[PDB]
């Protein structure tokens, strides 16, 4: 197993990113039925459990080495600010600029982070 964890937890967070806002983006060409418990359900857990997982570890990383390019208070919004992000991307609570927004923050913060992850470099 040669993995860079807290890399590939970023790098996934970013597909979840632009996968959200991509849904959001296109939903309303295409026909699309969902209903609100069952894929859902096990999806919020997931994410809930992820942005808990990934501020722990990038908490630890800028405290070993420090934020260069990244914000604190960045990481500790984006991952409360993640998780209303997938909220408002099914449930369509957002209206227009707040969700690209957020998800511009988010983009901006976790390619600070990835830069700072290898910046560093896992053993």
């Amino acid at each position: 197993m040669l993995s860079q964890t807290l890399l590939e937890m970023t790098e996934q967070m970013i597909e979840v990113a632009e996968k959200g806002a991509d849904r959001y983006q296109e939903g309303k060409n295409s026909n699309h039925s969902y209903d609100f418990f069952e894929t859902i359900k096990p999806a919020v857990e997931e994410n809930d459990e992820l942005a808990a997982r990934w501020a722990e570890g990038a908490l630890e990383l800028i405290k070993v080495r420090r934020p260069k390019y990244v914000h604190k208070e960045q990481i500790e919004a984006v991952k409360d600010n993640f998780l209303e992000l997938v909220l408002q991307s099914y449930v369509h609570h957002i209206h227009k600029k707040r969700f690209k927004d957020i998800t511009e923050s988010v983009l901006y913060t976790l390619h600070a982070v990835k830069d700072e992850i290898a910046r560093e470099d896992s053993r």
